[PDB]
């Protein structure tokens, strides 16, 4: 199956994102584009097809609350090309730009959030990162969830640890990852959201914060949440930060939770 | 300590009188009675003391009515959807009560379900001849032990096939032994298509999660009761 792009086509412009896993660009190809390429030098044939797979997974995606797939690149350099959102992540807004957000909007930002999710877990597809800094603000204000691709090949071939659950945090299990795990990350979303700052700010330990939350000692003070929070929200929130596994809900029940609220 | 002397109330249970109208379950167990003082719920059977003058016994109330099992089948009831779910949350209630105490009910089906007032739920039996509600894990009893929150989730699912059919699933397979060998390797499971036709998605949909066959993917009861809720408001 081909969305290969050829190479020529893609004009390579700005950088905009980088990361060991690979770099990002603003590029161009009919129009605006985000190109990543990955840090893979040589890859083999073998390496070549478990990222065409990989890609594979990637093409099971339509929906406006996942970034757009356009094409893949396979030389001079592997590269995934997706649609351009002329915006921020949810992590510039809340923590480097603060910006304020109503509350009707934070919840939009939810809905829209679990909206996405529900979709990716209804393709049987689960993130394994999904973090603020992955959730895409269009101008529109429609949300666009990111870097969900290539979950096996990062592995083979770090500052995500606010969004793990125990069970990831504590690599006891080879695969660790399950959707719950997505619905604990995406509670730690709604913490960001209600709180504007980030879980475990005055410990300045990450080993240590690894241990804790890792064994149930340390979890979100969820007291800090904005006093004009819906108490719905909360306790929708604190359910999805369940410290067990098998205590969180599942993307359709949080969905339909946040659409009620959301006409109060 | 909470015992109650002799002559003053009156195998199966039979009918009593001790402040009031009670149920005597007729038959190292002290232990077991110090967890029940403490159950308490509008939900579950009301526990209000036991027995050892003659043989060990439990005293709960006598609820005036028949259970969900009796109603169902025996002299089929036909129930409106909105009491069905109403019922079907209220078992909810109390199971998710019952768990929050660390309790496993260990034997959840509809003749353990009653109807007060033909009105308000109360789920007794947690203090074989029942394979339909046993889960997988459960029906190939296959280790140390098998029985979890889980299984009830199950259970309670079961239930839910009963609410909306109206009908024991496998209904069209006579050999109870091949129900345990098909239920426990997977192949079998109640088929979901014989709901009524007004039974919302959510509900078919939550009774498929807690018939789910590996026992980590059910939901636990506080989301069922959750999700109920959700459907409720409808
Ligand atoms: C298939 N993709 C959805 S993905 O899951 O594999 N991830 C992904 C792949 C290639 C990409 F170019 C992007 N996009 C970005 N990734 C990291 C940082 C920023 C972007 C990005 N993408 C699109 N518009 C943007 N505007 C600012 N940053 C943007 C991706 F999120
Ligand atoms: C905590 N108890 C409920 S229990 O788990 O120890 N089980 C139990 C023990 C004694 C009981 F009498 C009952 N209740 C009944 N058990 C069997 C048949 C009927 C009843 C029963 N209980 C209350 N009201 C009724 N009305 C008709 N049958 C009734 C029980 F469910």
């Amino acid at each position: 199956d081909d969305w290969e792009i050829p190479d020529g086509q893609i004009t390579v412009g700005q950088r905009i994102g980088s990361g060991s896993f690979g770099t990002v660009y603003k590029g161009k190809w009919h129009g605006d584009v985000a190109v990543k390429m990955l840090n893979v030098t040589a890859p083999t044939p073998q390496q070549l097809q478990a990222f065409k797979n990989e890609v594979g997974v990637l093409r099971k995606t339509r929906h406006v609350n996942i970034l757009l797939f356009m094409g893949y690149s396979t030389k001079p350099q592997l590269a995934i090309v997706t649609q351009w959102c002329e915006g921020s992540s949810l992590y510039h807004h809340l923590h480097i730009i603060e910006t304020k957000f109503e509350m009707i909007k934070l919840i939009d930002i939810a809905r829209q959030t679990a909206q996405g999710m529900d979709y990716l877990h209804a393709k049987s597809i689960i993130h394994r990162d999904l973090k603020s800094n992955n959730i895409f603000l269009h101008e529109d204000l429609t949300v666009k969830i990111g870097d969900f691709g290539l979950a096996t090949v990062k592995s083979r071939w770090s500052g995500s640890i606010l969004w793990m659950a125990p069970e990831v945090i504590r690599m006891q299990d080879k695969n660790p990852y399950s959707f719950q795990s997505d619905v604990y990350a995406f509670g730690i979303v709604l913490y960001e959201l209600m709180t504007g700052q980030l879980p475990y700010s005055n410990i300045n330990n990450r080993d240590q914060i690894i241990f804790m939350v890792g064994r149930g000692y340390l979890s979100p003070d969820l007291s800090k949440v904005r006093s004009n929070c819906p108490k719905a929200m909360k306790r929708l929130m604190a359910e999805c930060l369940k410290k067990k596994r098998d205590e969180r809900p599942l993307f359709p029940q949080i969905l339909a939770s946040i659409e009620l609220l959301a006409r109060s």
